[PDB]
């Protein structure tokens, strides 16, 4: 019996080539696998993991592995499977399901299949997510395997805000690590990631030119800010909108305009808050907030003709792509890449000017577009996971009694000395080269010589 | 009006035009005037003030004096005074005791005018400081005086750093605001400012091509960040050095060769350290640590002939200029511009080619070389000083009963909601529009429609 | 009833139509020609052999020249650089083309076998349209009979013209040519924007690689080396230059970039003692953009970095020396056009290595091999200049001409300075640029009409 | 020694210091000092010289006298002669009749002290000129005196322009070397330069922020090309105006918005005319022309208030300044920065918001307001008028018989290998390390091995 379920089997052995390239592109990764091979820290952890099934979450499963975890896995996209990762997985003898282009019912059913081996619920104590929806599947569904579950190490900055939620209402059953938010994740993976990919995922979709045209980046965070800069350094003209004036400051000292897609920044639900001269130049436009409707019906209706759509934040309601599909008629061009036709519903013109282009059905772009983050960059995220893991595996809060769990529920990043380490692995793997502090030094500035070098206030 | 001291109060007509100029690009500032005037909420308020006397300080003092304040004022670098904006200082009746090219025995003796007034001890109840010259007078020399201050409000990241000291040591006598951490002045002024000011002080020194020429840039904090982008939008080739890693792991992914002055990263105080080839091939060394002998006597020796050496950090002592004045000879080019002969202490041939340039003896170089940081940028530092001048004020701590002041005694930041309301009025002065969240998506990401819009961890 | 073509899967066509109707909105200047020219019918009795990369872009280019009224016979000028896709709504619309990805050597040659003879005989062309020569040098070589009735050749890219420039200087050329690369709209806005658009994006598609902060060697400085240098700085590469050539070399310095040899002091002396082995070992990336031979050699790619990644942007693949790696080391297929390079040895590999470099493209063109070249808004200006030479060549009618009127017309040119300026006027407009008018005056002050052409033909831009 | 004048002969030991630097910085100047030293070419050589009175210059002075010329010199702008430089060179005994701040008066009569010594015309055998303005006024005034020049080595595109017309009409008398089309002048000089020196000049002047700021830039030509990266490189927004499409597309494809200070393009001449939403938006604006009026009064009416406006083309009709004294109220801000009142001719309010700030009134910024293009870049230059007056002044023009004179009268440039050559000693400035071809790849190009390596219509 097959105890996963991939596209193609037979992409196995390019995926395996692809995961020893990646294996050579991971060193931090890769350190944690030798430092930590001896004493075997994820002995008896059995994970559930839902997270983008591509090459990436390939090394970080065979590295959790190799620490002696077993895993069930999904991926936490319909479109963001590299099919020879996934086939490579499974050649390996590790459950997996996940395939790119997959259906809401399969993508519900893929998750299934890793909290159930064998028509039973698998005797799971640990979680890896990214962007909650296995969270939120265990806990209205299967709330009783949480009881045997020590932690969840969360990816992503919307599964972030979610367990913060969860916890606000009392409904979060089990720690969390916010991995997210180490330096070596945040400031990395989020930017730099996106930096890399974005442009990435819109050249393999469209091959458009981007250098001289005019974008619109709504949101400045560290996936706005990634995002923008992917553009720019293309020659793009790239305007950007934020609700946040510090992060509009940043923007603005960045050298770019900062702009509203509603007259003086107020959306009143109608057409006539558009600002439709400057969408009307727009070519296009890229979502990054973690927000809903940022995209709005009113100002697709206003866009510029022939513009390209796309999102980089976690889910597709960035955009309302419901509104789309209820009135503009869809024409495939090619896999994840629709023109949407502004003219009706029911049929369009194979040569009608009037059209959207719209990248992944509105999920994830770099993803389903391309290939994501490169390995270099999932290094840093992937190692923070890993150490994560390993934190809270052997806390072994499902062991406590009742009363001591009541106290020990939060939601943690962590420490600082942690998150250094990866970095200096991550720079090594540049060849870089950082100085050691003399003990005067050390003492001049208040730090250890071995770090922290930071107090917790610095934002880097 | 007799009670000040200035280079030529002459020059106060000059200084008035560029105030007004400056007025015109410091709109946080300039709305806190407008704001607050009615209000008077600096009434009572007597500051000692310590920073470098330029024209953005300026519109500075006259915001605190328009709000009611009463000031006393010094620069805090020997180099960094504009004269003609002390001269429109001291022309509006306001005591300052400031000019550019002071010796040190000048410097204290300004301190000392703000302090004392007619001889004796003036009856300041704040204390507006950059880097700690100040403070530290104060808690060594005058500690009755500190019994009557409500608190100190301190600029820079030295500055912090010494509170911070004293706040563990049990020393601190009054409360303070950690100025530098709002994100409108750490994430602006360290980073952009040094962006603008870098190449400009370089320039005018120098009148240096620096298109094609190496770099090396020690440190990459905030100032280190804005300075390897001075230099590298200039198109330098700019190579970093960091003892932290994740400051090092930001240089790489933002385009950096990471590099250590000593093998293998070994500051063993030894000659044979020193990567000769890489010193050997550096046109220009920037110091932006905060610590101390960055630059040290034998990477100063090892320096490519005709290097230029400069300091952008708080203090001088970043380069061992010590060692230089002990060893060699110094060819004054202009002001603020030493030629530095490495053949011997005593005289030196005209037309020897083996010198490197220092800039400003190694002071803060953007300053003593041009103007500092611009106003526009400047805005959002002075707007955080006059909010927390309010709130230390206003909070009256000198008049607390000693168990209450236990409870108030901290280095705090500015709330978030002020930060952003600071960033706002800079984003307006850029003609940018921040979008207004709908009730629904503020509900949706968990925050009011006013702001704050992040989480207190969040790392911009 | 069509036949006469041979294509990967003609089945892809529909969705290389979908693809042209997008290009088309790309594409200003070109669309424009085939409005302005609708009418008129200009090549009205053109029978085109061309030989040009067969992507969506040349699509466009092709039923270009078929709206205005020629018949044309296609293949790709390089064995990875077709879009199936194209090849086959090309071969649906009745054209015959003779082109697939991933072609042998002996298929490339019968690719152009197959437009220069229909039905088992020389087809009637009279004009030529090549990229890089090799069309040019057969029909010389191989069916002089072909040339008298051949009105012009005009010839894309660098390559091509050197080696139209030597036919000239020795006597040999047959037909007049249009150098189409050096019109302003073609080698500072294709050779430059486009690489710098597309070796990043072939790169990443290969190999998913992240560049930032990693250490590449570009070798060249002309205009592909320009925009292929950007390509990786931008991106956040460290990225050093070589050059032969010291004004090249000035503006690389000018431009941010250190410049390095490959050999100890710039002289290769043919031994592995003048490599700069400390240097080569650094590197993580080289990318060739020379238009000349063995400029990523042997012992080059001896001392390079383990895994580091191996490519070339200039027309053919002997810049770098695959013939060398071909016979020494283990290649092992990671996907199509990706190879590593096994340096332990020829005969098998250890699947573990760490000892490989990553070749793309088999040192073909990467842009076009391992993504889909320059984006159809760059290729809209070089195939707008093809167009106005193909018209230009074709009224010109040489083949016709008495004996003393040919030698006067038998040259190598460039199309004239003011549809340069139109065909950037076009792409200008697709950008939404609004140009400013000069007042008389102003015209006057600067000695042009108002019209154009603004700049002297010493112009360097 | 008194054949001179200068505005302070006291800053000749400044100026010598910075010579000294200048010579480290010019190694293309000072290569051709050594090659050239034995056989004193320029033995003999008359030379009347009217170019910018700079350090730089300096650096070109002192070369053709070391090859054995004799001078006669002045600036070719009011303001853009450093005094220390000029004081330098009347201290070597040279004459030169330039300082910064000439009126136009004074700026012919520093011309006329060239062409005349001891009061009747000098024995000038060769011209070297930026401009043009000194060969206008040998042809109009002196005609006489060219018929024992050899030859003009003219700097600049406008001056360029001015001889091809005088050859098309036949007016010009001697022949000329245009050596601002070396590859080593206009693409080095007039881009890079420019990308040096206008950011400066306006740092200098206004000390404004540039990040964040909109600027149009008028032209994109060398000048303008190097003009635009100079503000984008800092964070501006910039747009480019154009009326040649080739240098629009390049504007469009380096990542510029392309636009009209003019509805649609079409300057008629009335204010309807004018794209007023445009240029109420635009900061800065920089003309880069070398037309007249391409900012016109109805531009000038129309820009945003307190707007920045300057010209770095070679004249200051560029920008309507006539307008402006006509109709306007200056006010100094400091030299070569004013304040101009768009209220009203006669006096003005000193807190009026509705300026316009003017850079140098008008005359070429990054001289007036800064000190032009670095050593580095003017070293290429230089190296060219120097090798251009070496072939004019070798080949004898005026003693040339009438048939051989018919051949020689022309307007030429240098010849690729001596472009190349000049090319490769600022390659070795920078450490930059040439590859020399094989035989076997010379071959395979067709090129020799020692170049030149390009045919003659390669436009780099
Ligand atoms: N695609 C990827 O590979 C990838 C990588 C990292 C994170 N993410 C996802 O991307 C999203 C953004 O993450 P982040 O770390 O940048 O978050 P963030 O909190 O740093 O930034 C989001 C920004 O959006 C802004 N914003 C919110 N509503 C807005 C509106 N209506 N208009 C304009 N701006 C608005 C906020 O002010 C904030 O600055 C999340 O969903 C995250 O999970 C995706
Ligand atoms: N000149 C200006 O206008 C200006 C502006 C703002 C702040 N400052 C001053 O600049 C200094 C730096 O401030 P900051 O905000 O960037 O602080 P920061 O803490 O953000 O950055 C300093 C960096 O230097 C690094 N460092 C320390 N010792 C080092 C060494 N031996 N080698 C290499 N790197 C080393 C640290 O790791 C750190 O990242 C302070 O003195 C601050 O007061 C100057
Ligand atoms: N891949 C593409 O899409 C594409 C696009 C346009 C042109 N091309 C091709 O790319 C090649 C280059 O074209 P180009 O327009 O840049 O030509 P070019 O003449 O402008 O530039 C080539 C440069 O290579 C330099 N060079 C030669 N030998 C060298 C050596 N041994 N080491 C270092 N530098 C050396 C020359 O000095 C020259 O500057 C040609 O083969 C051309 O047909 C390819
Ligand atoms: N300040 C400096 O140091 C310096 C340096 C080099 C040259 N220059 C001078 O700068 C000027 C420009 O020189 P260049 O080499 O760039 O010349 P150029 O011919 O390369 O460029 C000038 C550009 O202006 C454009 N133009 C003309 N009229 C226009 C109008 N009405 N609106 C918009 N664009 C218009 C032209 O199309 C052209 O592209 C000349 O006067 C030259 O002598 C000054
Ligand atoms: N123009 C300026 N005026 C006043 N302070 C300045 C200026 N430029 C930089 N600074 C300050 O210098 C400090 C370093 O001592 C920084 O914290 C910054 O706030
Ligand atoms: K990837
Ligand atoms: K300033
Ligand atoms: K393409
Ligand atoms: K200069
Ligand atoms: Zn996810
Ligand atoms: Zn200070
Ligand atoms: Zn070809
Ligand atoms: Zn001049």
């Amino acid at each position: 019996f097959t105890d996963y379920k991939v596209a193609d089997i037979t992409l196995a052995a390019w995926g395996r080539r692809e995961l020893i390239i990646a294996e050579s592109e991971m060193p931090a990764l890769m350190g944690l696998r030798r430092k930590y091979a001896g004493q075997q820290p994820l002995k008896g952890a059995k994970i559930l993991g839902c997270i983008h099934m591509t090459i990436q979450t390939g090394v970080l499963i065979e590295t959790l592995v190799a620490l002696g975890a077993e895993v069930r896995w999904s991926s936490c996209n319909i479109f963001s499977t590299q099919d020879q990762a996934a086939a490579a997985i499974a050649a390996a003898g590790i459950p997996v399901f996940a395939w790119k282009g997959e259906t809401e019912e399969e993508y519900e059913w893929c998750i299934e299949q890793t909290i159930l081996k064998d028509g039973q619920p698998w005797d799971a104590n640990m979680v890896l997510d990214d962007g909650g929806d296995l969270t939120e599947i265990l806990h209205k569904k299967y709330p009783q395997m949480l009881e045997r579950i020590h932690g969840i190490t969360e990816e992503t900055t919307t599964g972030v805000h979610r367990l913060l939620d969860m916890l606000k209402n009392g409904t979060l059953k089990v720690p969390a690590i916010n991995v997210n938010d180490s330096v070596t994740k945040s400031k990395n993976d989020n930017k730099y990631g996106c930096r890399h990919s974005l442009n990435d995922a819109i050249k393999r979709g469209t091959d458009h030119l981007l250098s001289g045209k005019q974008a619109l980046v709504i949101g400045y965070g560290d996936v706005g800010k990634g995002s923008s800069q992917s553009l720019r350094q293309e020659g793009m003209i790239v305007k950007v909108a934020e609700v946040d004036p510090i992060c509009a400051m940043q923007a603005c000292m960045d050298g770019f305009e900062v702009v509203s897609p509603y007259k003086n920044g107020i959306n009143d639900g109608t057409e006539a808050s558009i600002d439709a001269a400057l969408l009307g130049k727009i070519d296009l436009i890229v979502t990054t907030t973690g927000n809903v409707n940022v995209c709005d019906a009113n100002m697709l209706k206003a866009l510029k003709k022939r513009a390209v759509v796309c999102n980089i934040g976690h889910f597709d309601n960035e955009i309302d792509t419901a509104f789309m599909r209820k009135n503009w008629a869809w024409e495939e061009v090619k896999p994840q890449v629709h023109k949407i036709h502004r003219t009706g519903k029911d049929g369009f013109d194979a040569h009608n000017d009037d059209y959207l282009i719209l990248l992944a059905e509105g999920r994830l772009v770099n993803l389903g577009n391309a290939t994501g983050h490169p390995s270099r960059i999932m290094d840093g995220s992937f190692a923070n996971q890993v150490l994560a893991q390993i934190h809270l595996f052997e806390q072994k809060y499902a062991d406590l009694p009742a009363a001591e769990k009541a106290k020990r529920l939060s939601v943690e990043v962590l420490p600082k000395k942690l998150d250094e380490e990866v970095a200096l692995e991550m720079v090594k793997g540049f060849g870089g080269v950082v100085t050691q502090l003399t003990p005067k030094q050390a003492e001049y500035i208040g730090v250890s010589v071995e770090g922290p070098f930071k107090p917790d206030t610095y934002r880097y």
